[PDB]
């Protein structure tokens, strides 16, 4: 129990499928609980006509309240599932960007620098940044699609994050410019990369 | 093009895969649009770093206005996609229930009525009602999960719809008990199924 949670999900399971799986398990679990409550409600409701006013009242009050509690648990649970998943998606994206930066740096500091190795290490870093950019855009797009007031409030933050990504890209291309010969030789390929990743 | 719209989605593509595909296409489309505006805003920033304060402001309002409009389009669009899809899912559930009911009745009213046929038709019908029940429960579960405020207004409707479904199942089994012999024959298998 406390042990299985330590080991977590087996490696053969991606965060994405693990997330969907968890989401479906909870969907099914809650559907059964709702059904059980609705069934109990129907049973009791069938006897309502032969009850005194006060008992009739305490009876509807009873089920409305149980459903209130269940609605709160379903909602609180989804919120927890969504946060856990969003946090992990973001961390992976950040981890991959950092790993790719390290690799690009090593290629640059090699004695001597191999154009093809530098271009590929850079490509990987740019793709890590494209992934982060798409993540930012998709998140905003999702909020706008389902919640307008929140979209408006995050507008500037999206713009800012996109400028941070743009600056990391320029900073990386600046690292490549400390080796003129190399930069000139790779400019045409890098331009193609920057265009397609847009 | 009005022609392609007429032909619509190939019959082989389910309403589910068609929906997800449309949703993804719109996701990608809006993401590109949003990125285009963000780039212009970023660019307009740099090509204005040496201008007046009030002009840098007027430029901010301008892009925020453009985004306010895009957010509204993205929202109305999702609203339409969702409405269309929900409407088709419900209609298909009703069409399937009715088709299964007709098959059950055809098997029952056959001459003579064959046990094994009536039994398979009954299962298909019960499964159709099971699908409708799950749809009702899932819709409620979903609204509670992502929009608990509006869940409270659904309580009575779900309660009612669930009883409608149960009552329909009981009426249909009643079509069976209307033929004493056949009812006796299938009596034990009918029992196992209920669970």
């Amino acid at each position: 129990d406390g042990v299985d949670i330590y080991f977590g999900m087996p490696g053969e399971i991606s965060e994405h499928e693990g997330f969907l799986r968890a989401k479906m398990d909870l969907e099914e679990r809650r559907m059964r609980q709702i059904n059980e409550v609705m069934r109990e409600w129907a049973m009791a409701d069938n006897q309502s006509k032969n009850l005194p006013k006060a008992d009739r009242q305490a009876l509807n009050e009873h089920f409305q309240s149980i459903l209130q509690t269940l609605e709160e648990q379903v909602s609180g649970e989804r919120q927890r599932l969504v946060e856990t998943h969003a946090t992990r998606v973001i961390a992976l994206i950040n981890d991959q960007r950092r790993a790719a930066l390290e690799g690009f740096l090593a290629a640059l500091q090699a004695d001597p620098p191999q154009a093809e190795r530098v271009l590929l290490a850079l490509r990987r870093y740019l793709r890590a940044e494209q992934k982060e950019q798409r993540h930012t855009l998709r998140h905003y797009q999702h909020v706008a699609a389902v919640d307008p007031e929140k979209a408006q409030q995050m507008r500037f933050q999206v713009h800012t994050h996109l400028q941070v990504i743009e600056e990391r890209v320029n900073q990386s291309l600046g690292l490549l410019d400390q080796n003129p010969h190399l930069a000139q030789e790779l400019r045409p390929q890098i331009q193609e990369l920057l265009h397609s990743e847009h």
